[PDB]
């Protein structure tokens, strides 16, 4: 799909945004490096991890063929996620969208993508 999702919390993201840089987050950096993901992707860590959590924002990249920086690496050994190896400044982002939950509790992207 091109646009790739970063889901964060909102107070992280507004400090980001007071900055206008978000560096790795010992999250990030634990898994290896700013950890992206593709649509479908996220969708499925959203319902798996990213539950319950009621106040996320989506952060929208059009990825850019910028493979030496943006790598779609296959973290733990499975799923090929686009890891960032640079700090993430949040004028290089295309836009955000604040992410809640449906019915299930589960961050609703379901609604928010074409799973219509």
């Amino acid at each position: 799909m091109t646009l790739i999702y970063k889901i964060l919390s909102r107070a992280e993201w507004d400090a980001a945004k007071a900055q206008g840089r978000f560096e790795g987050s010992a999250v990030d950096l634990a898994d290896g490096f700013i950890h992206l993901s593709a649509g479908e992707q996220a969708q499925e860590t959203a319902a798996k991890w990213f539950r319950g959590q009621a106040n996320l924002v989506l952060l929208a990249v059009e990825a850019e063929p910028l493979g030496e920086d943006l790598k779609w690496e296959a973290s733990r050994g499975g799923a090929r996620f686009p890891h960032l190896y640079r700090p993430l400044l949040v004028s290089e982002v295309t836009r955000e969208a604040d992410l809640d939950l449906d019915a299930d509790g589960v961050p609703q992207l379901g609604d928010h993508l074409a799973l219509e």
